[PDB]
């Protein structure tokens, strides 16, 4: 069984023994006595931890193998043109299949994040969005792939004109720093502070104005948990709690030509369940619907509108509100920098093995 051109055969057909290629595995960094953390490669009891989860590892590894399938394809076609409903419509449906969906068990961690220019995160269109990707724009295409509640979380940057070539650049180093300072042990305020440095030591030019890279204050990397998209530890990306053995983290950071500080704006796209939220009564009808439908098909991940209507559901917009004011749902809308400012993000999905770090949704790509 080999791979089509389109994709459409399951990661879990190409790999039918159950074991899914590994992502890059790297040695931690030296601690802070300067001594080698070499130890833990070859350590007989970190081996052991290590092995006691590899169901685990796997299932990342199945849905990051996934993932970089579908952005290859998805690189292959994108173009300015198209429109955002499009774009993440055929994106979906790559990623649906490659994933094999089933239900809770396999599928879409989260909705297909398409912002453009000043906005940096949480846009995907809502029904009747007429939206077209322009020449000129720069799209954060940020999306996320499952097994059994193991999320990659992981995101690249689209553009056509190369003048945001070096804003790129610095984003993609910034990124790539906090993942190689990211280790066991390590101090989040530290991985935060090294990526402020590289991402701030690049200058660039854009339509004859200059800028010094900025990252965006109040966004952040975080750990990720089953089923669990933000497991409560953040990753600062400017200048300010460790991280631990066994956790998953989301390493991203995102540069700026703005003030490097984001504002809600625009209509909302995303939305998830609060995850501390229990079980709540409702009897209003179109609200016990739609929680219902909600707790059937998303569970704890985040869904967007799109995901609704696909599913036959309409007239849900009071009931979603209603979720929402009662703290069961949590809206995520989309998060934009000043007007005539430029974004740009990359993003990887990283475990923390007894043994090694494992940057599990690297590719050829980046
Ligand atoms: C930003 C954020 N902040 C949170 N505070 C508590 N839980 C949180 C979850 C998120 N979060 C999301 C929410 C909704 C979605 F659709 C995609 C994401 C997402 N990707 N990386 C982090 C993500
Ligand atoms: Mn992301
Ligand atoms: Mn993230």
């Amino acid at each position: 069984k080999v791979q089509t051109d389109p994709p459409s055969v399951p990661i879990c057909d190409l790999y039918p023994n159950g074991v899914f290629p590994k992502g890059q595995e790297c040695e931690y960094p030296p601690t802070q006595d300067g001594r080698t953390a070499a130890w833990r490669t070859t350590s007989e009891e970190k081996k052991a931890l290590d092995q006691a989860s590899e169901e685990i590892w796997n299932d990342f590894r199945e849905a990051a193998e996934a993932h970089r399938q579908v952005r290859k394809y998805v690189m292959s076609w994108i173009k300015p043109g198209m429109t955002m409903i499009e774009i993440c419509e055929k994106l979906e449906d790559c990623s649906r299949k490659l994933i094999k969906e089933n239900g809770l068990n396999a599928g879409l961690a989260f909705p297909t994040g398409c912002s453009l220019n000043n906005c940096a995160a949480h846009y995907t269109p809502n029904a009747g969005d007429t939206t077209v990707l322009q020449y000129d724009d720069i799209c954060k295409i940020d999306f996320g792939t499952h097994i059994s509640g193991r999320i990659i979380d992981c995101a690249f940057t689209v553009t056509f004109n190369p003048k945001y070539d070096t804003l790129l650049k610095a984003v993609k180093d910034a990124t790539n720093t906090g993942i190689k300072c990211a280790g066991i042990d390590v101090r989040l305020c530290d991985v935060g502070e090294a990526i402020q440095e590289v991402m701030e030591s690049y200058e660039v030019e854009i339509d004859g104005k200059t800028y010094q890279v900025k990252p965006i204050r109040n966004l952040n990397g975080h750990s990720i948990g089953q089923y669990r998209i933000h497991a409560g530890k953040t990753v600062p990306i400017v200048k300010g709690t460790r991280m631990e053995e066994g956790e998953v983290y989301a390493i991203e950071t995102f540069g700026s030509t703005g003030k490097g500080v984001v504002h809600d704006d625009m209509e909302c796209s995303h939305y998830m369940k609060n995850f501390d939220v229990g079980h709540v009564p409702i009897r209003l009808p179109r609200t016990k619907h739609l929680l219902n439908v909600i707790n059937e098909n998303f569970g704890t991940l985040a869904f967007c509108r799109r995901w609704l209507d696909r599913l036959g559901e309409s007239k849900y917009l009071m009931a979603l509100k209603n979720l929402c004011d009662l703290g069961i749902v949590d809206p995520y809308p989309p998060l934009c920098d000043i007007k005539g400012s430029y974004t740009a993000q990359f993003e990887h999905t990283i475990l923390l093995r007894p043994t090694c770090k494992e940057v599990v949704s690297r590719g050829d790509d980046y």
